[PDB]
DNA sequence: CAAGTGTGAGGAAAAGTAGTTGGGTTTTTTTTGCAGTTGAAGACA
């Protein structure tokens, strides 16, 4: 209530949006939505780095 | 052997006052949350 009221603030906390998704829209379809908008970082998909550093 | 004028000081004491000190206040003139904002360095056409 703070967040809306005292402050107004242009930058929320848990800034969330949410979509609705057509009658159509199957959730297997939804579920592969879902994996396409998420971020994916590179780090996400890393498993292990080695750096030999040779001077 | 003796009696008789003139007279200077020595002495005492309670309270005060000295010396030496101190006390004595008096009197005294280690970010722990927040959101915003400016100015800055840097950068651009």
């Amino acid at each position: 209530l703070r967040e809306i009221v005292m402050t107004a603030s242009a930058a929320i906390k848990t800034p969330q949006m949410t979509l609705p998704i057509w009658n159509d829209v199957s959730d297997e379809q939804a579920d592969t939505f879902c994996k396409s908008i998420s971020k994916v970082l590179l780090s996400e998909v890393i498993d292990k780095v080695i750096v030999t550093e040779t001077t």
